[PDB]
């Protein structure tokens, strides 16, 4: 056996962050000796684990197979020191969220998981649903909480919980102090202020709501959940948005929300692992706290 | 058949004056010219569009039936040269805000802007300085609201207004119960809840606070200011913020800004756009607009 | 006046070909010609209608605003041409197609409408439902014939007919042998051999019956309609295709159809349209044959 | 982690020994180099892993609950080491080909591979010539097979086979009918429905066949094959494409092939991989087996 394992954390970290300098100072060595404990690993195989793209190195054959590997190897050490001191040592994990999730829900959630693990490192990455997917496909991101559709074969989606949109509009809306219930044909003509193409939440309303309006009036697509909201109550206009957005408004009188039973406005919020990351002592505690969230 | 706006202007100039010569004055044309326009244009058409009685044309029943077709086409091009000549583009702006602007100024600029221009297409996407640049110079976005350093010589960095950051804390934090005055030394040991590498806001900290900092305690590293505040707040830590992200949660008594006059966090913000992309009127609206936002 | 259609024609053949080189091509200009007409236009209205990224001309937001309007003054003049001579002078269409239309319905029905209008000009391309949608996004494409669904609000869908998809197996699959009606249950530890995740097939299996065998194991992936019904009927592994591809292999016998009425497969083939796009006689009159080819 | 394998290979070894003698011998190791590293490990973990008589040592109650987590740890460091030393990995690959060889060796090609290799995992990007060298230089592909021309110098290409195109038309075209061996002017004025230029089979008809036609009316430009043969058949001219295309309607008598010696209309098929990619055991295998049909 010529590896070890502090050569096993430097290809680790390599294929987290893409390059010799951020993965040296992420396992807290010198650029020089983590190049070193590269080169010594992969001499020591017999083949390299990255392919050169000139500048960044990327998992080639051979590391996206050794990759889960290393994982569980390290995880299994970091069991194996924890299982002697007694309790959960050291948490390192690199998450992500998508745009709803992260503004409603994971300040709450990582602030009350550090007072649970004062000594817990977590790295918060935000983007949309995709950019998250192909994150934790790299192996990028240990967990990603998402909203949107979760359809990779490799990575498992675990239902996390569930999240209700809504139609919301500014209280004097012609259509809120109707003496009738609604129905889909009153909002032929509505201006539809939307989430960005290609969000979760904008799947809804493309999935939901554009059925029964194929000609919906949509001049305003905003990747911001408040400005969204700001504009919608501003005067005339409509919105499909997470309650979790809208409920804070519907306080200051604000906005009011719209029944429409005829749509269909749940989604499911999921929890996304790759199906091969080793689950080590760090990463479950915080799935568990995620899921114990009941 | 390959006719041409000459022929369609000699044809209605014909149809509305009755002769030729009268027709290519109307038309800034030579008689000879104009002639020869109708004569083609009948000639690719197959049939005569006028009845000829002397010097006098008047439209036959194919005329007649064709003039408001010609009509409508001489009109719009007209209509077109002017709206090119006027510029009279409707708002139609791909923007682009970072993290901090877009979440406690972009919100409330963008619905005063709609109230002056309701009818205005608008998208917004939201990103880091380096990826709002990437976008700029690749022309994916009119204009970037940045919070960080541009360097780039082929984009255009006009300055917008200035952001003023602010060391913040639990208001129990062992160097907020100091009595005298703090120095920069106090800060070898904090735990420091900070932004992405990449980010204006860490750029900030990177610039200023590090110079006498060295090796600080990178106690974590998050890309979003709520968690940021959320998790200082909650007893861990510190953080360099914009003071328009602190400032609800001072009133709140949930942090306290922690004096360091030995530290410049002014940051500029930006308005960026391409040099070499053209500026619609939508674009200088919303250009002027923002110029025009108090402080 | 100063400006003319053949300026207007090369104003839209840039915005859909890219390059001046290529515009010159589908106009039928010399380069230098083509270029000069460009330049004169730009120069008469006083400002550029394109951004320039080298030798990519992409439209700016003058460009933008303008385009539909030239589009509706050339179709005008292809109006006015037919109008007057009876018969349609130019039909010339950058149509667009998906796989699965692209590989049963689009040859039989190009091949058709050329025997009916034996003098027009067909451009085809061919890629997933996300191409098809920017390509008629760009104005690249006068009609794409899509087989996925159609969110983007700038162009519009006109239901052409529907598509039934099949799960299908080799006709000695186990599953293909029992006595007992299925269940979604039996399907559990299947191999799936499916297209690719892009596609407007693989959006049925994913939304239609990915949600009740979520570990379902998907092997192989592949964007050719023809690859995974072979490696189907070679062996074990299942697909959920097109009827209009497993039907000719069910009646040779080497592939069966599993009855699964609890899964809906049943999918909407569109025509796909620009609702900026001026819709002239000749993209008319092929929207009309597609439509008068159902039943 | 302060512990190391060394000190994991330690303490499984006098766990299986007894004794820090014969422990270092079968671990290949010095008397003290092993006995520095069982201190260490015990150090690191707050507690003594063995009971000591007089320097016998059996597993105190520690190391036999941690025993069997050693052995594991260590079981699968020795798996990572021989399938990386004997590149042991599965078959994982992003395939690309140009629409000829989708459309009509394809199919047959991945079914009989897979028929050999059952579990292996592969992706198919359709797309021409140009798009898969672009996806090969941007390493989104492990391997292209491409009916074009090779540029690149990082690029490696690899001469697969070749492949005959000839000019087709309906059976009762006037030329076809005829009873005379056709020339390079017989088809001055003839109706030429091609596919798209930057293309293959574009290749042909531009560097081939456009060096003797004058008039050389392009009258269409399709990227389909089949709309293109579908279409000649129909009475609408002619065109010049692979012959693996046109036989097919040929034995359904839709189609003749035109006698034309006087062109070439040869044209490789290609391999096509990067040079500094490294190549696994899985891209190794359907090189080959592309190169043994
Ligand atoms: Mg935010
Ligand atoms: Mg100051
Ligand atoms: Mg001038
Ligand atoms: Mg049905
Ligand atoms: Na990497
Ligand atoms: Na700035
Ligand atoms: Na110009």
């Amino acid at each position: 056996m010529r590896m070890t394992l502090r050569q096993l954390a430097v290809f680790v970290a390599v294929a987290q962050e893409g390059t010799v300098t951020k993965a040296s100072d992420a396992v807290r060595l010198t650029q020089s000796a983590a190049s070193m404990a590269l080169a010594d690993l992969e001499d020591g195989l017999g083949a390299p684990l990255f392919d050169r793209l000139g500048k960044r190195l990327q998992l080639n054959d051979l590391g996206r197979f050794l990759l889960p590997q290393a994982l569980e190897i390290l995880g299994r050490c970091e069991a194996f020191e924890q299982a002697a001191k007694g309790e959960l040592q050291s948490i390192d994990l690199r998450l992500g969220a998508t745009l709803t999730i992260s503004d409603y829900l994971i300040p709450d959630l990582m602030a009350d998981f550090l007072q649970i693990h004062p000594q817990a490192h977590l790295q918060l990455q935000v983007g949309n649903t995709r950019q998250m997917i192909e994150a934790v496909n790299q192996f990028q991101l240990d967990l990603a909480l998402i909203e949107g559709s979760c359809h990779l074969p490799q990575l498992q989606c675990i239902h996390w919980r569930n999240d209700e949109l809504a139609v919301c509009c500014a209280p004097d809306h012609p259509l809120a102090k109707l003496g009738r219930p609604l129905t889909a044909q009153d909002f032929l003509n509505v201006e539809w202020i939307l989430r960005e193409e290609g969000s979760g939440t904008r799947e809804v309303f493309d999935n939901a709501i554009l059925q029964d309006v194929p000609d919906a009036n949509i001049r305003l697509t905003l990747g911001h959940n408040e400005a969204i909201l700001k504009i919608v109550a501003g005067g005339l206009g409509m919105s499909c948005i997470s309650r979790l957005a809208i409920e804070p408004l519907i306080e200051k009188g604000q906005l009011v929300i719209l029944e429409t039973p005829f749509w269909e406005l749940t989604r499911p919020l999921h929890l996304l692992v790759h199906r091969q990351k080793y689950q080590g002592p760090g990463l479950k505690a915080f799935m568990n706290f995620c899921e114990n969230r009941v």
